[PDB]
């Protein structure tokens, strides 16, 4: 591909508006060949590169196409050439929230609730058909602007992610950590709010005396070191903090 | 008969099932002395399930080993995913267990030999199979001797990954089922010797509080066993993977390479 364009399925990109890079990845804005006002992210991956790491991208695809929530980033097509797999995938015309919190320093609790309603909203959909993402981090929440209230999430990079399983040969170890990380999101969740807040990650950590109590509470409540102490999923989705003004 | 790229198999040599699965014997169009299993799985079937079918082809594609079964080819019609791999004429080692009983200590070393070479290849590249059982583990005669062993379904089977937002639990958790397969290889040569499992409940959730009351201590070795087999068995059969013997102990165990 010495060329500019390329074409991939029902969409193109120029090589001139690449947006950023992922795993062995690079990331072009790109747009439908027919419905050109129809912006899209083609993420490029290395295949050759692929097949020499232990990243499952079928497990990802698998995950994202069984996922259609607009604060999940959507898939659109899979398209295999010799030397690369292409995503056409949502464009997120604001970038990761690392990008937005290293321009806006820290953020009100009232951008923070705006934030965390969207992130909550996603989380049900994972939960409920028992995906746990397990990397979860500013890197992969991704911002789409309307023109903060204009400001609309998507979570992305289901790399890590994993299905809960709800056998006398099997081993003791495996038997018994079904299920042990069922809860690895509530914390991640915690970590990033908490930077929100605060400006960088926590490591009972240092709650600021200006901190709301609700906010207070939940974050306590979701950075839990032991899982068995960690609020639960039906209490963060409904936690006091998401539900006011 | 039906087509799956350059093979070919016959509706009527039905084989068995797997998972949303169905296995026939098959053969190479042109070099139909190439005897294949033909795997056909139902797309919207596995849509719908936890299955990961690309890590199963991901990790079969990078296992070629005697001892492990071979993938040829992978075809997509438009209902169906169709695994092209190794015949094995000899059904798996439950239907084995079920005819013979139990085992000769020579017939499960001649067998453990080749699961423990299988167990190299996967240890080498930091694959943990995890769901080892006699349903997976395959027969393929040439004509006890002429029995050659074949590691099957990598369905469970991760990968060993050799970060403030991270959960603790998933950092410290890292490399804990590292020593997994010996447990369940252990399980295995049991039921070969004992004609059943060392442990047994009446559910899934029995079973699971068994194990995590820590009511588990080593289990009955007859006294007939000879010594080397009792030595690996219950070094095996460690509750605890800490105490559990470590893959080159067990590689180079002394049952193994006598005669
Ligand atoms: C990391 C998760 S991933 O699954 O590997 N990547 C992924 C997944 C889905 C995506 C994007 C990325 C994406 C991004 N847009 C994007 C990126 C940057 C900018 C900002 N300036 C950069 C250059 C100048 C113009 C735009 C705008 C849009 C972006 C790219 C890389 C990293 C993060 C975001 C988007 O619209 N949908
Ligand atoms: C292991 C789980 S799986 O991956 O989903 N299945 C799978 C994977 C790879 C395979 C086979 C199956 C297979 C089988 N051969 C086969 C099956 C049955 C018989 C019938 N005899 C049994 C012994 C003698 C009497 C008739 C012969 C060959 C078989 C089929 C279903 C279950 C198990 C084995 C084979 O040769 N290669």
């Amino acid at each position: 591909g010495g060329g500019s364009m390329e074409v991939v399925g029902d969409f193109e990109y120029s090589k001139r508006d690449l947006v950023g890079h992922g795993a062995f990845a690079v990331v072009f804005r790109g747009r439908h060949r027919q419905k050109t006002d129809w912006e899209v992210a083609i993420k490029s991956i290395n295949k050759k590169n692929l097949s020499k790491s232990q990243i499952l991208l079928g497990k990802e695809i698998k995950i994202l196409k069984e996922l259609q929530h607009e604060n999940i980033v959507a898939l659109y097509d899979v398209q295999e050439l010799p030397n690369s797999v292409f995503l056409v995938m949502e464009y997120c015309n604001g970038g990761d929230l690392a990008d937005y919190l290293q321009a806006k320093g820290t953020l009100s609790e009232d951008t923070i609730r705006v934030f965390l309603h969207q992130i909550a909203a996603a989380m049900r959909i994972l939960h409920s058909k028992g995906i746990i993402h397990r990397d979860l981090k500013p890197q992969n929440i991704l911002l789409s602007y309307a023109n903060v209230s204009g400001i609309r999430i998507k979570i992305a990079d289901f790399g890590f992610a994993r299905y809960l399983h709800s056998p006398m040969y099997m081993a003791p170890e495996v038997i018994m950590s079904q299920h042990y990380d069922a809860k690895a999101d509530l914390w991640s969740i915690g970590t990033v709010i908490y930077q929100c807040l605060v400006g960088k990650p926590p490591f009972m950590p240092s709650i600021p005396r200006e901190t709301s109590p609700y906010l207070a509470n939940l974050l306590l409540g979701l950075l839990q070191r032991n899982q068995k102490d960690r609020m639960d999923f039906e209490a963060f989705f409904s936690h006091p903090f998401l539900e006011q003004g």
